[PDB]
């Protein structure tokens, strides 16, 4: 029994119920089984925690529970009461029973607890009644485990939910000593890897934290997370996790991009991914570069979806005739790859603009010719990144365009400019503020 | 009769209509008058100028005209057809007739052409025809005005929109001297200013260009307009226009921020430039950016038992929104061209910060004891910016919260790590997750161009 989807559980703004339901709809396409909600800033999940559904937000969740159940994906709720929680009061006990009990009612019968990104500092009453804050969490969890009776899945994430979190480090932690050893057999463990953003999940990691957590760890990825930095997106594929780690897992719920649209590649070759290997032995027949393929291949047919004058000779022709290519997704993509590495054209194509800028000087047959016709060999690419933008621009699913159309911009935009300053080397409005203040900051730091 | 007021005509998502309804409410509440739909990605404005709106996209487009009717605002349909328009084709020219009339069957009285944002190149058809470029927009434009029965308000945007633009200088550009013969006296003429993003529109740019077309032009004023930066929100004043200009302009209409609700400040302040000199010491951007955030302060409160004890840890929550915090907002994120004061200052006291640096290990008394408390005052100030935040975060109208979320929180994040690397250069006798790649690919290209 593997759980295998998708945790909305960034920042930012959340998902809208509409989104949801298209996302069960995609889930059931491609064979995941499982949706976590968890949206770090839909208020009563986290911030507002104590507070209880209106009559208004109870239907909207009873219809998304329905929805849900309908495309035969598991939901699970998740609470996040670790900012300002006093553990050892009954009455606070009692108000996160009463919230869980609420959403029972809606049709929920799987949940969590997360205590992610909150410090470890108790106050007094907590400090005298609990030995430790692992003590206090796991008291609370074990008991809203058994209140609700135990239900089939039921997800703890701890505050040292990865490798480098870890104090003093994974196989001698008190905190997560306490976690395996208290924590009740039935419940499941969160986790994201060697690091945060883990490029790379090893078998012998996994290994290693089962060991001091006593289960199978369930593995919330950040791969395709981009709640951390304004300008970046991520449509590269599934990678740098075995196939192998699949019998030593409990699940995976990937964490993904924030623009829901954005987020076909990820899930997609995902699913590509548990498929591949569903059930093993306790190595790979999964390819990152053909599961992207499939996923752009498929893709490509939604942007021609919304969600006569044809020109003569002489006459200006249509800027809409154009339409989205497979080549276009393909450049997109590798623009817009994954956290640690570009795709092979973005790879490319600065490490040429490397090479020209490098090079510049020489403007000697030998080293001119060379330099000519790899500067209109760039322009070339520069074009190609020009007509994926506008060629987008046109398509007539705007839903799509909407999501991305802020990074397809800059992009265009800065590669546009890049092949102005090559066009200018070759020939001898606000943007000293670019990236406004908080540009000149990071400018100032050791990059 | 002065036009004041905004222009959704920026590029990316446009607005939504239940947005456009509550801003023409916000119009009117600050007596402004005027707004011009040209959402340069809303498909059938440009892209698909030749399609006809659905039934259900009329019936949105008629309940929005009603709606500006309601609160007393002009609403100005624009259109461009400048990518593909064959200009001598008169079934083209018909094309857009059609269009021009659906949008009046919906109430609609006032209308523009918009030529922005396209080369110069025409077609050969259009060449033979017209002796310039000028020559052919003028003519569709003149036509379709008298075909509307010579409306109350048409304007029209040219090609050449602005100081740095005019070829090859505004008082010697065939393109512009066309124009303001050629053109129909009755309709207005939009002009961004010296440049695309004007930091000041001096009244002697003005009296210059308004010879050249012969009318007072209309302003599209691109001051908070952010669609050009990823990184990029303004929530400073109106500045940089004199009220001198009011009597020499025919109106002023502000291309604002993409994200609705981050406009309370840009608008509100453009309506108390406005209404200063109706009919230069009368208007202050500092003074009208206070009048705009103590009134923008009172919707963050407004949605769109326990009472910890003395041993329990207190609710997270507990603290509001402030005054001190968008006026600190404001600064981090407050005109093209300019940081507001905390801004400029938090900036001018990391460059010294680090510049000095050295003096922590060297024996000086005179230059640590600056560097300790400078330093430590710059934390606090750091600090300051991690509390806005988070106050931010627990407001109650999540609305404006999620449309500033991802700035608010490059900022605080960028100042955190900042105050790390101060923290670090005073530990200078003793010694991860995605940043090497921060900005992208994108970052990379740009940290490779001359700043
Ligand atoms: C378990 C987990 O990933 N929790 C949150 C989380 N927490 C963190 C960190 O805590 N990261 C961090 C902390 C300190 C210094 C650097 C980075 C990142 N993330 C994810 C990516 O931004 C975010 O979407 C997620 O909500
Ligand atoms: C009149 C006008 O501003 N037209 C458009 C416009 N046009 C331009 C440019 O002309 N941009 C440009 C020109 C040369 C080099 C870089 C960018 C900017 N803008 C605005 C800001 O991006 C945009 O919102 C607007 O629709």
């Amino acid at each position: 029994r593997f759980l295998c989807g998708v945790v909305e559980g960034f920042y930012g703004r959340p998902w809208v119920m509409e989104q949801r339901k298209e996302l069960f709809r995609r889930l059931q396409k491609w064979e995941l089984n499982t949706y976590l909600y968890a949206p770090k800033d839909d208020y009563k999940h986290r911030m507002f925690w104590r507070e209880m559904y209106s009559v208004e937000e109870a239907e909207q969740l009873m219809t998304l529970i329905s929805a849900a159940r309908e495309y035969e994906i598991e939901f699970i709720y998740a609470i996040s009461p670790g900012l300002d929680i006093t553990f050892s009061n009954p009455k606070e006990v009692s108000t996160l029973k009463r919230k869980l009990d609420q959403v029972s009612q809606f049709g929920c019968r799987s949940f969590a607890l997360l205590f992610d990104d909150i410090d470890h500092n108790m106050c007094a009453a907590d400090k005298e009644v609990f030995s430790s804050f692992a003590h206090a969490q796991v008291s609370i969890t074990n008991e809203i485990y058994q209140y609700l009776g135990e239900p089939e899945t039921f997800l703890f994430c701890p505050t040292e939910y990865c490798g480098t979190f870890c104090y003093p480090n994974v196989s001698q932690s008190p905190y997560l000593r306490t976690v395996g050893e208290k924590l009740l057999p039935g419940i499941e463990v969160l986790w994201t890897g060697p690091k945060v953003v883990s490029k790379e999940i090893p078998v012998e990691s996994i290994e290693e934290v089962s060991k001091i957590i006593k289960r199978a760890p369930v593995i919330w990825d950040n791969i395709h997370a981009n709640d951390y930095d304004q300008k970046r997106l991520f449509l590269g594929p599934y990678k740098g996790r075995s196939t192998e780690l699949i019998p030593r897992l409990k699940g995976v719920l990937t964490n993904p991009n924030c623009e829901f649209e954005a987020n076909y590649v990820a899930i997609h070759t995902l699913a590509t991914w548990y498929k591949s290997n569903m059930n093993g032995v306790r190595d790979v027949l999964y390819s990152p570069q053909m599961a992207l393929k499939l996923a752009l291949t498929e893709w490509l047919q939604e942007f021609g979806v919304p969600h006569q004058f044809v020109p003569g000779p002489n006459e200006k022709p249509l800027y809409t005739a154009e339409p989205v290519t497979l080549e276009d997704l393909q450049l997109l993509a590798d623009l817009f790859y994954l956290p640690y590495e570009h795709g092979p054209k973005g790879a490319q194509m600065l490490r040429e603009f490397q090479w020209l800028r490098a090079n510049s000087s020489v403007v000697d047959s030998e080293k001119i010719e060379e330099w000519r016709s790899r500067a209109a060999k760039f322009e070339e690419m520069c074009g190609l990144v020009m007509g994926m933008f506008t060629r987008l621009s046109n398509c007539a699913n705007r839903t799509i365009l909407y999501d991305m159309y802020s990074y397809v911009w800059d992009i265009k935009s800065i590669m546009s400019m890049v092949k102005s300053f090559v066009q200018w080397l070759g020939c001898r409005e606000p943007w000293a503020f670019r990236g406004g203040l908080a540009g000149e900051f990071q400018r100032l730091l050791p990059i």
